Order: structure tokens, then sequence, then C-alpha cells
């Protein structure tokens, strides 16, 4: 039973305790999994010293294998002690792999602990309406059955169609405008237009407005301007749009229709009266209190359209996780997104940070210092490199509170897409071989983030040996655009929050062009910063031909 105060006053003793916590949080960890034999492996069986003496820091790619074994159904102790519910599939690669990420029961309740610890501290700050709504802008329209026979995800996914989900979310979120078919449509497209619809169907007592993501947010209200007279027609005459082909999602929305020419009326004049759009948020539910949503690091770039659409709405910062698990909450939610940090929750792993030198502890962090995060928790990840980069800017009790700063060996990211060197260099070397086929090779190659477009693309420059037909770049370009398997990268573009990657073709010498510039100033960069000019004006001013992915 949830109670504002207990809970905040629980989170208060907790951090106040932090370096007790975190030490008890590795013994039941190292307790709860001990017979799995990447654990077995180390030595173990002076817990946390045996712990960090034994047990060394690892990576994705060398935990590979061994979560391979249990995406194909092995069921003994691999990397945690019982067999898991599912697998999630996680952004970014593993050298150039799909990457995969061991959900386990613990993972929800940490999901739930970590939404009930942040909803408490919101709700003191920004209260709402218990008989109300809120608009929730989630999908979870797929999740598949590995050859071995386990439910593979997104982490959301994998959260959403968790038993406890329903029940467990129930007192610490305001009851979803939409209905659940359209959160599990497999269509995502028509998913979010219904739940635009079931939004404006129940505008007066939407609370707040949620998307996982800010681009999330964004794209939503920028679908809105698109097809708002859709809308307000669907309204008018309480019949849903054609658009609609997925027949639970048709029923299910059918039953909140019925002809309201009133609340149409309403909503198409409240529409016309807003300039470029600005405040559209708070004029479609005037009773909102904010939009919630990740709004800080890969979220930044969104942030003002958000604002834009937002008006005067507080923008309040979503929690720090990923598909390896929760770190931290955001428990200074009056805070804009600018100013956001982030307090870890001492019982949700151990924790361990490396000076951006080895590992210190939660308590032993320093208020202005980077590090790397490592990660044990119940994922089946122990001493973890997460690549995330923080700042500790201060402490909550005796916990740190942290800034997200970078993401190691990231070079090509829009929102949720993560991709390294190799990632690049591996879908160059898939469309490479198109080109094999007419006896012709890629001289070399780079790219950039081109976002003049909305939404952003991908655009990569090649210099090849020698002439080709359009045809070849055609199929060349589709390649590189589906060789980035990156799940984050392959979702966007599926909801269209990525755009066609590009590829410009260059002059013969373009790329000596690079070197020569470099050479009379005395590596080629292979995604270019935009402060890069020097490099960017020689490559643009040397295309002779450009290409759109017609993919997905
Ligand atoms: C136990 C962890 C449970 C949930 C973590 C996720 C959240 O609910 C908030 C942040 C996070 C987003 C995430 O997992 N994003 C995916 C990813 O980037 O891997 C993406 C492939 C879309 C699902």
């Amino acid at each position: 039973t949830f109670d504002m105060n207990r809970v905040i006053d629980e989170f208060d003793e907790m951090t106040r305790n932090a370096h007790q916590v975190q030490k008890q949080t590795l013994k039941e960890i190292l307790l709860k999994n001990q017979s799995a034999i990447y654990l077995q492996n180390c030595g173990l069986n002076d817990p946390e010293e045996a712990f960090k003496s034994m047990v060394p820091l690892v990576t994705d790619v060398e935990l590979e294998p061994y979560i391979k074994r249990m995406v194909d159904g092995d069921t003994s102790p691999i990397l945690t002690g019982h067999p898991v519910p599912a697998i999630s599939l996680s952004s970014g690669t593993s050298q150039g792999r799909p990457k995969f990420i061991p959900f386990t029961d613990e993972l929800m309740e940490n999901t739930l602990q970590l939404f009930r610890t942040a909803f408490a501290f919101r709700n003191r700050d920004f209260p709402i309406d218990d008989n109300g709504k809120a608009l929730q802008f989630i999908f979870s329209s797929k999740q598949y059955i590995s050859t071995g026979g386990v439910p593979v995800g997104t982490a959301t996914t994998n959260v959403y169609r968790n038993p406890n989900f329903k029940a467990g979310m129930k007192s610490i979120t305001s009851p979803s405008c939409s209905p659940d078919e359209v959160i599990f449509s497999p269509d995502v497209h028509q998913a979010l237009y219904c739940h635009l619809l079931s939004g404006i169907l129940f505008r007066d007592q939407v609370q707040y407005v949620f998307a996982v993501f800010a681009h999330g947010l964004v794209h939503a209200f920028r679908t809105f301007e698109q097809v708002w007279e859709e809308i307000v027609t669907d309204i008018k005459d309480g019949v849903l749009s054609n658009r609609i082909t997925v027949p639970s999602v048709r029923t299910a929305m059918s039953k909140l229709l019925t002809p309201n020419p009133e609340l149409a009326e309403t909503i198409r004049t409240k529409c016309m009266s807003l300039s470029n759009w600005y405040g559209l948020i708070p004029a479609l539910f005037p009773n909102a209190k904010y939009v919630y949503g990740i709004m800080t690091g890969s979220m930044e770039p969104y942030v003002p359209k958000l604002r834009h659409y937002a008006g005067d709405l507080p923008l309040v910062s979503h929690d720090y996780g990923s598909s390896e698990g929760w770190i931290a909450a955001n428990v200074t939610p009056r805070l804009s997104p600018e100013e956001a940090t982030f307090a870890v929750i001492p019982n949700l792993g151990y924790f361990e940070f490396l000076p951006v030198e080895k590992p210190v502890g939660l308590t032993q962090v320093k208020i202005g210092e980077e590090y790397e995060v490592v990660i044990t928790n119940y994922a089946g990840l122990y001493r973890y490199r997460l690549g995330d980069v923080v700042k500790v800017i201060g402490f909550y009790n005796n916990t740190p509170q942290l800034k997200f700063i970078c993401r190691r060996n990231l070079i090509l990211s829009i929102n949720i897409d993560k991709n390294t060197e190799r990632d690049l260099q591996l879908s160059v070397e898939s469309a490479a071989k198109r080109l094999s086929e007419e006896k012709i090779e890629v001289i070399d190659f780079s790219s950039y983030i081109d976002v003049s477009t909305d939404p952003g693309h991908y655009a990569i420059f090649w210099e090849i040996s020698g002439e080709t037909n359009e045809d070849v770049l055609q199929d060349c370009c589709n390649c590189l655009d589906r060789a980035f398997i990156d799940a984050g990268y392959v979702s966007s573009r599926k909801c269209k929050t990525i755009g066609a990657l590009e590829l410009r073709v260059v002059a013969k010498g373009t790329f000596r062009k690079i070197q020569e510039h470099f050479l009379g100033l005395g590596k080629m960069p292979r995604c270019v910063k935009p402060s890069n000019a020097k490099v960017l004006q020689i490559l643009c001013e040397n295309v002779v031909s450009s290409y759109f992915s017609t993919a997905f």
C-alpha cells in the first residue's frame, strides 16, 4: 500500500545508510547467484573483499558467449542462480552483433521500486488528481521467442508484458487513457494515432503526459500536427479513422467512440488558435501538471522542441537506467532538465566507479569528478563495464547524485541508436560486397550525423575505385542502412524517428585531400563532428552523387 511520506522516508534511511546497503546488497546478489558457473569459476562459493579480488571487470563482448547459452534455452546456472524469464534485446551492439542482456524477476522488482520512489517525490512537488488519467505514449509491439524457447523483447517490453506490471503500477501511476490493445498493437504507428485520440477523448482528466524518451514525446506531437483534422473528424463522427487496420485496436477504440460534434468543435477551435503549435500540450490537456520522460543525455537535443509544445508546463526528467538495469532516481523533480541530477539507489546493485585507475565504491566517489559506471546487479552482471561516464554533482544523504556525461566508443547517435566505429566499418564492409561484384573497391569512408532534416539521418561518405551504376549504388545505400542492426537504430528507423540513411559518393582523390590537409599542418575521422569544419568542407564540396535508402 503506497504512502508518499513512507516511501520518501524509506529512501531517506537507505541513502543515509548507502554504504551498508551497498555491502548487504552485494552479499545478497552473491548468495542468490552463487551456483552460477561464471561466479564459481572466479573462486567464489571478506565477501566484498573476495569479490573485488577474484572477480574481473568484464565487457558485453566477454559476456556474449555466456548470454548466448541462456538465449538458447540452457537453464543451468550460467550467469544467474535461476533460469531467466526473458532476455532483453539492448541498444548498441556486441562487436557489431546483436546485444542481449538477461531480464530477471529481480529487475522487475527494481523497476517497480524505482517507479514508486520517483512517483513519491514527484507527487509531493506536483500533486495530481487521483480521479484522473495520464496520457502515456508507451508501446510493446513485439516479443518473440528465441529458437531455444526464451522470450526476447526490449527492456521496456519485458517490463510491460510482465504479469506484475498492471497491479504493480496501479498505485503509483495515473490510469492510462489508452486501451491495452493500443499499447500492445503490433503496428506502432497505429498505436500512436490511437494514443493521441484516447488522450483527447479524456482530455479534461489528463494529469500529465509521459513517454520513455523526450524524442518520443516530440514525435507524438509532430505527428499530431499532421493528423489533427483526422482526429477531429473521428471525434465528430464517433468513428475510428480507416488508417487503423489492426482489428483488436479498432474493436477497443470503438468502445470509446460515440459522435461528439461538441468536443470536436472545441478541439478544432483550440488547434486553430495556436501559433506554429506553441503550447499544444497544455492547450489539449488544460489540467496536465507536467510532461514526464527522459530529458537528459542523448535526449538533450529534443528539449527545445518539447518545450515549445509544452509551453510553460514543467518538464520532469525520467530516471537513469538501461537494459542492464536501473541505477539512479530523480528525487528533485522540480529541477529543469539542465539542472537535473539522479541519486543512486543503494539497493539496486553494487555500483563501482572507474576514475576518468581502479574502481571505487559508491560512497567513495568525489564531487566534481567523472567516472565510468561499473555494475553488479541481478541481471547476471558482475563488475560489468556499462560504458557510461557520469559526473558526481553532489550527495543526497550518503549517496552520490549523478549527471550523465557521455558513452565511451560512441560515434553515431541521433536518439536511442548507439553505433561505434566497428559498427560503421561492418556496415561499410557489408555494402562493399555489392561493389565487389563489379570489381570495384571502397577507397575510404567516413560519416556525419545530418540533423538538418526532420528527423535527422546518417550520412555516409564513400570514395570508390571506379565508376558504377545508380542501381549498384542504390543497393549499397540500402545495405548500409540494413547493416546497422543495433536495436536502437532499427527501432527508430521503423518508428520513423531516424530518417533514410544517405549515401554520399565523393570524387576520386577526396580522401587524399583530407590527408594533404593534415599533412600541411604537421587518422581519418570516421564520423565528422560539426566543429571539424575543414574536413566537412572537403567532403561536401566533392560530393558527386547522393542516394537515399529505400529500406524500412
Ligand atoms: C531493467 C531495465 C528496464 C527498463 C529500462 C528502460 C526504461 O524503462 C527507462 C530507460 C530504459 C530505456 C531502454 O531500456 N531502452 C532500450 C535500450 O536502449 O536498450 C531500447 C532498445 C528501447 C526499450
